[PDB]
């Protein structure tokens, strides 16, 4: 609670309800648009920006030498 712990803060953001709309749309495409991006940000509140950021860190992480790095 405030001293005492490993360090179990500021772990993955995006909540369940953000990442519930992303998730999906991911299934349906690695890769989206500038129209499905934009209505992803109207639902998760989320930016054109960091929508990408995720959904490229997600196949990376399929890319790179590290299937079970973390």
């Amino acid at each position: 609670g405030s001293s005492g712990s490993s360090g179990r803060k500021k772990r993955i953001p995006y909540s369940k309800g953000q990442l519930r709309e992303l998730e999906r749309e991911y299934a349906a495409n690695k890769f989206i648009t500038k129209d499905k991006r934009r209505k992803i940000s109207a639902a998760t509140s989320l930016s054109e920006r960091q929508i990408t950021i995720w959904f490229q860190n997600r196949r990376v992480k399929e890319k790179k030498s590290g299937p079970s790095s973390g």
